């Protein structure tokens, strides 16, 4: 049943997913703050909302708020798909915040983060991914939607960013084009493990913002 919570690591774990509010980046706002709900779950499906306003900081993020499914890690060349349906929306009032798959890779199942994928569907107010240059390194068409391609570090990762030249609210799709598209053109490694695939919004700034997923699922096969 619903459970609603507002603390910076408020969590809950359902069927094979767990649902963060995940406040990292409180410390960056001069005011604000964020609840996230669980709503229900229904087979390998997920519905969940969230709902927040944050001021300063320009462009911190502040939360990360996703729900992270719980799999055992594979090797990106013993994967056979990744499937995934989001359907989202956004409410509220001056938003600048991102809607984004964030998946990770590292030399071993236990590892740590050497790489970060970030896929988003929402560039909402002026959110920017990472990226050295600011610019592209390459505008690539992946899982049927045309990307503008962002790579640059954070944290001790490397951090490559497709980003959808549309906002796209509704979406179908095998998450491995991504992957596929990496090794063959721009030297990913397939020996690497796929160990973390999250999907949630990335806030900057705005007020009562909602953001309601009407339904998320993703499985590794």
């Amino acid at each position: 049943s619903a459970t609603q919570f507002c603390d910076q690591w408020g969590s809950v774990t359902e069927g094979n997913y767990i649902l963060y509010n995940n406040l990292w980046g409180q410390a960056q706002a001069t005011s604000g703050s964020q609840c996230t709900t669980f709503e229900s779950l229904s087979g390998n499906t997920i519905v969940w909302n969230t709902k927040w306003s944050w001021s300063g900081g320009q462009g911190q993020v502040k939360s990360f708020a996703n729900a992270a499914l719980q799999f055992t890690p594979k090797k990106l060349s013993s994967v056979k798909s990744i499937d995934s349906t989001w359907k989202w929306n956004y409410s509220g009032s001056n938003i600048v915040a991102d809607v984004a798959y964030d998946m990770f890779l590292s030399t071993s199942p236990g590892g740590d983060h050497n790489y970060e994928i970030m896929v988003w569907l929402g560039a909402l107010g002026g959110a920017g991914p990472i990226s050295s240059t600011g610019s592209p390194i390459a505008t690539p068409t992946v899982a049927g939607i045309k990307f503008n391609l962002y790579l640059g570090p954070n944290g001790s990762m490397q951090v490559y960013s497709f980003v959808a030249q549309s906002t796209t609210n509704s979406f179908s799709g095998d998450m491995r084009d991504f992957f596929t598209y990496l090794e063959s053109n721009q030297g990913l490694s397939s020996d690497l493990y796929l160990v973390d695939v999250q999907a949630g919004t990335e806030p900057f700034s705005g007020s009562n913002a909602v953001f309601t997923v009407s339904d998320y699922s993703v499985s590794v096969a």
